[PDB]
Formats: C-alpha cells, sequence, structure tokens
C-alpha cells in the first residue's frame, strides 16, 4: 500500500485534481490522503473544503494559513504559517508520495517543506509559461524541488528537462483537468433549459471573462445581433457591466452564479464560442470542439491550436471574431489520471534524480 | 543613493561576503544593508552575529528563526518563523537589491520573501552541484527566484543559462570568498596558539564534517574511528552547520574530545581571518565542507572530501575523494601526512551599471 497525499490550495485546483482523488481513492493498493490549505479555508470564496468533504472526500491534514490582507508582506507572513503547520502536517501523514500542481505561493511552501522531511513530490503542470508578477519563478522553483514530473504537452515537458530533470523523471501525461470531459454526462439542452429557465436551445456565446475598462468587450457584443449570452462569474468593475447588459436585454442574457463543472461543461458543451480571456478558453473549449475568442494576454503564453482565436481587447477586432466563430491535442483527450498513476506505481522516484546537464 | 541589502545566515557565507559588504559599506554611492538570521544567533554555532558588529558593520535587520529540536520537521518549522520575520524585516529595509549567497534552507526563505515582497536578489554561487545535500535543489530554486546571477565559474554561468536564466544577467566573476587570499592579512602559529591556547606547531588536521542531508541514516563513526587510528597529529574541529543531524556530529566530536583532550581543539566557529590562518597550516581540510574544495585548494593544503555532499563540485587534483568509510578515511589521512581577487569590485560595478529590477523572461535554449 502506498500512501498517495494530494496537496490542495484553492477550488479551482482542487477541481483540476478532482478525478486523480477519486482514481486513488477507488484504487485498493493506494491510499489518499489530502493536505488542503491556503484558500480552502477564506471566508471570501465560502470556506470551499466543505465542498471537498461534500464531495465524498475525507480531509486528513488541514492548515488554515492566509491572513485577513492585501500586503505582500502578509503573503510571506502567510507562508511561514504554511511552512509550521505544513511540518507537522507531514510529520504525522507520512505520505510516499505528495502531489502538488502548479505555481501558487502554498505549494512552493509545501513542495520545500516535503523536500526538507524527504516526501517525494510529484509535481503536475511544470514547465509552463504564464507571466505575471512572479508566478513563473515559483513554478519553475517547484519544478526543481520536486521528484517527478507530469507535464501536460510536449513543449512543457522539454522545458522542465531543460531545467535539469531527468528525461527518465518527466512525462507528458496531458492537461488533468481535462478528465472531466471525457467522464462528464452532460446535461442536454431540454435538461440545462429547465435547470436554469432559460432556452439554451436557440444558440447562445459562453462567456468568462476575468478582470485583469472592458467596454470595447460589452460594446463589441451589443453589435453582435441574434445571440444569446450566458455568463459564468469572474469584480464590480465587470460585475457591474454584466448586470447593466443583463437590465438593458432581460431575456437574451442569463448571468449564472455557481454553474458547477457538470453544468458549465455541458453549456460550453453546446455554444458557438468561449468568449473572454479564462484557462477553460485554452483547454477544455478545445476538447469541446467549440472555437475560443480569447481577449487580452490574461492567457498569455499557453500553447495554441487549430480551434484558438486571440483579439486584443478593443472592439472591433473582438466584433470580428465572434461571426469568424459563428462560421464554422496537445493537451490529451482526458484520461490523464490513469497515466499519472501507471507512472507513480512502476516508478522509483524517491530520491532527486542527478541534475540532467544538456549535451 | 541604491540600498544594497546583504542577507547572511551562517558564519561561512559572511566570511565569504565579508568583502562586498566592506566595499558597499565603503563605497559612499551605496547604501548597505544587512538582515542577519540562523546561526548567527545561536548559541549552539557561536553567536557569531557578535564577529558582525565586531567587524565595524550594523545589522539593520535581525531574524531569530532556528528551534533548537534536531529533526526535519523542525528545520521546516524554523523556515516558516524566518518567513514571518522576513516579511517584517524587509518591509522596513526597503531594500534595492537583496544579495543573497548560496543554498542553505534560511536562503530559500529569505529569497522567496524577497520575491513575493518584489525585492530584487542578486544570487551568488547559482549553477553549482552537492548532490548529496537538498542544498542542491534549495541552491536551483533559488536560481529561479533570483533577478540577477554571479557565478564562480564558467561552467556554473553555463548551468545557470541552462537553467532558463537570460544570458545577460549570468556574471563569471569568480568565488567572493577567495578575495580574502589578497585583501585579509593571516595569522601566524603563534598568533593561533596563544589565541586558542593550543599549540597550532604541532601537525594537525583541520576538520568540519556536515549532516549529508540526502544520507538517509548517516552514522559518522567511521570518520571518528579512522581520526582515533592516526597518531602524533591534532585534530581541530569547528561546529557542524544548523541543518538536521548535527548533533549526532556534536556528539562524536564531544566524545573525541574526552578521549583524546591534549589532542583535540573543538572550535564552535572561528573568525574567517583565524579560519584560514588555521586552515592554510593543516595537514590536510578533511571533512564535507564546501571549503574543501574552494579555499583548501587555494592555500595548496589538502583536502579529504567524505561522502557526496560536495558530490558534482569542480574537482582538482589535490582533492582526495573518500567513502564513508574508516579504511578509505584513514588511508587518504596517511597519504595526506606522507607527501583573480577581484570579484567584490566587478559585483559592485555590475550592480551600478545594471537594471536587474524585474525578473527577465524564461530563456529557452535554440
Ligand atoms: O460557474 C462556474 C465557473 C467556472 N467553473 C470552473 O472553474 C474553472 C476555472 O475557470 P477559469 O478558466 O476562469 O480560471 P482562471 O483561468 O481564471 O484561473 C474552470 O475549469 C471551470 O470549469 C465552474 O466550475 N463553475
Ligand atoms: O569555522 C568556520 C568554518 C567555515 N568558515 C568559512 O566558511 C566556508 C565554508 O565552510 P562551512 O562548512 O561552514 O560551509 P558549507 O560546507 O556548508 O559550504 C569556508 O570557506 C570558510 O571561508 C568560517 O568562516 N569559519
Ligand atoms: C556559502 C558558504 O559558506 N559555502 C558554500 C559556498 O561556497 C557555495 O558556493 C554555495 C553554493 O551555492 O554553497 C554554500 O554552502
Ligand atoms: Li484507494
Ligand atoms: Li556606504
Amino acid at each position: 500500500m502506498k500512501k498517495i497525499a494530494v496537496f490542495t490550495g484553492t477550488r479551482a485546483e482542487y477541481g483540476l485534481l478532482y478525478w486523480l482523488m477519486r482514481d486513488i481513492q477507488q484504487d485498493p493498493e493506494l491510499e489518499l490522503q489530502i493536505l488542503a490549505t491556503a484558500m480552502h479555508y477564506s471566508p471570501e470564496h465560502g470556506e470551499t473544503w466543505k465542498t471537498i468533504v461534500k464531495d465524498g472526500f475525507e480531509i486528513t491534514e488541514s492548515v488554515e494559513m492566509l491572513l485577513s490582507s492585501d500586503t505582500s508582506s502578509a503573503v510571506v507572513k502567510s507562508m511561514g504559517v504554511g511552512l509550521l503547520g505544513f511540518a507537522d502536517a507531514l510529520k504525522r501523514m507520512q505520505p510516499d508520495v505528495l502531489v502538488v500542481l502548479g505555481d501558487r505561493f502554498e505549494a512552493l511552501a509545501v513542495t520545500q517543506a516535503a523536500l526538507i522531511m524527504h516526501v517525494p513530490v510529484a509535481h503536475l503542470h511544470g514547465g509552463e509559461i504564464t507571466e505575471g508578477a512572479y508566478d513563473e519563478s515559483i513554478r519553475h522553483a517547484i519544478t526543481k524541488m520536486s521528484n517527478i514530473h507530469f507535464a501536460a504537452a510536449e513543449e512543457y515537458k522539454k522545458r522542465i528537462i531543460q531545467l535539469g530533470e531527468q528525461p527518465e523523471r518527466v512525462f507528458n501525461v496531458g492537461a488533468l483537468g481535462l478528465d472531466h470531459i471525457q467522464r462528464t454526462t452532460f446535461k442536454s439542452i431540454s435538461e440545462l433549459s429547465e435547470l436554469y429557465d432559460f432556452d439554451f436551445s436557440k444558440p447562445y456565446f459562453l462567456i468568462t471573462y476575468h478582470p485583469e475598462n472592458v467596454a470595447p468587450l460589452f460594446d463589441a457584443l451589443k453589435q453582435i445581433n441574434d445571440v444569446n449570452f450566458i455568463f459564468s462569474y469572474p469584480n464590480t468593475n465587470i460585475v457591474k457591466a454584466m448586470l447593466d447588459l443583463k437590465a438593458q436585454l432581460p431575456d437574451r442574457v442569463l448571468l449564472v452564479k455557481s454553474f458547477g463543472i457538470q453544468n458549465y461543461l455541458s453549456v460550453l458543451k453546446n455554444a458557438l464560442a468561449m468568449v473572454g480571456n479564462s484557462s477553460s478558453g485554452l483547454s477544455e473549449a478545445p476538447a469541446l470542439q467549440v472555437p475560443t475568442v480569447n481577449i487580452g494576454d490574461r492567457q498569455k503564453g499557453r500553447l495554441r491550436c487549430e480551434s484558438i482565436l486571440d483579439v486584443r481587447l478593443d472592439e472591433n477586432e473582438i466584433v470580428e471574431a465572434l461571426q469568424k466563430a459563428i462560421n464554422f491535442p496537445p493537451l490529451g483527450l482526458g484520461n490523464t489520471s490513469q497515466k499519472i498513476i501507471e507512472v507513480i506505481k512502476t516508478t522509483d522516484f524517491k530520491k532527486k534524480a542527478p541534475f540532467y546537464d544538456l549535451l
């Protein structure tokens, strides 16, 4: 029996890790541990650790860490509280593997804690490029302190190998979140229509825009005749906009508070195009044959493919892309969890492999 | 007037950083800040902050962090205490740059603290390899979180560039500590003997052994037994660092001291002037410290390097690599018996003439 602990610090990355957790839990020779922390214990986002429990999981260790503040000083303090809790949490859990996804500072924290305490780290989504204040640097630091690496694409695996990781320790397995696409039983147009009191049978745009003046977006959709607009929630700067557009056209736009992964993929499935700058637009929309118009550069650095139509944040260049989207796989198909588990079962990665020099 | 804050966690790195610190203090266009922490405030490692102050430097911010419990979980907790202190220290200092040397866990802590608080990091001694310690992965993580890089050799600079750092931010300026060869006057055998009440005129090994932190079950008896098998030489020890697993080494050192009181000198921490004075006259530098492969060859003193803590570093012909094995150590010892300094100024003018306020993009190799 191998103890596989999954680290989770936000609702979104828990969503991405969901099916790997389900598979470990189901697998009889693998014991699932869960270390939940950071924004799962934030009242701003409704204590999303409860969602983990409601989905059938047992939170093995929980570590409140986030300070109620907006300063970066308080982010450093939050990271310190995190390290203090992670020491005792890893001490009690004694995982054989710690699964860490992404590049948030609490994942950096737990990764270095694991390194010091000799818990092997399996890192997901290393080798990626997504410019920010410093999210990139942190991602690569996590890569350097991890023992095995599950990249989502070949460019990413190659960049991980350039970072000095042994090729036998890097695996292109696809994007784990896309397992949802492969395992969801989608709601029909009738079911979605009855559930949200809205006729999804008249085609629509699904639009998730996240805050990076968003005017040349909401002036860019008023022009598009004869389409309904289903929004998810991204904030008052854009929420106020979305609401203004609602009141102007009270019927042919629907704003939904929280879709949920199943309903969300069902509405995204039956859409002409995913509009906006969310990450859904650069992985889930391609896997669901629905074109994407990505706005601005919040998703700058992610790999592209046929379906992606990137346009700057101005009115005209958007209004063109919408119609062009009314005029019609590197991250994989969605069996990533099983590939990850097969590699974990068949590979020794207890120790950090020797640094890999190119040549 | 640019604010250059120098981070210092241990004696070792402080001595390495000395001439850079003194040159910034002396340079009237740069304001020296110092963030001292970790082993500088532990009585078990000498309270070496006193050395910093006595050298004429002002400790702008101090952060005690080291937990006394000798476990890996206590090391993690020490790093967390570090972060909680560095938050306020860096908040007040508002440095224009933070200078971080090396690969220890407190340096990882302060580097991520500075990154999160948008304080550019100048990292010294990146691109090297020390496979036997978790300092290895720490070092590459610190490289990825640093803005400008000062390496000690072209091989190391090249490894920094492979790590995805922009070429114009990686500089080969040499090892800063070796500036002590030209600018620091060495003590003589008589002054060392009066200063430590121990005769340095008799042949002696200088021994420094730290926990090899990737080794699962470190048992250091083969070294000390090996030392006991030698005749007519003295054993002068510095203390192991604060990594988990050091109290075992301290225990073995105290056992050896009680066994051979007239032949053993245990010093928690020398001044680096004193330390280089002792190393220069030793029969050999025994142990697994980084001085065995930079300072010790530079002073023409043979090195007996034990284990894998220094595995991967550049070698030369006076480096004797052995396993943690009684016979290999005894024989390397029997052999040992029987038988350019402008780095600081280069770093300073690079920091003066370069803009590294923002992390440069990831450098993909062709
Ligand atoms: O009402 C909603 C809106 C979004 N999502 C999910 O939230 C995830 C993250 O969305 P987004 O791309 O906006 O995150 P970001 O890219 O901004 O980090 C996606 O996988 C969606 O499936 C959801 O479950 N319900
Ligand atoms: O008692 C000592 C021992 C070390 N040093 C300095 O620290 C460096 C490295 O020694 P140490 O074992 O403490 O560090 P590490 O092996 O971890 O690099 C040497 O080159 C010396 O310049 C010192 O000043 N006093
Ligand atoms: C700082 C110090 O005292 N010792 C060494 C230093 O010589 C070396 O270059 C560095 C590698 O990053 O690792 C430190 O442990
Ligand atoms: Li299971
Ligand atoms: Li000065």
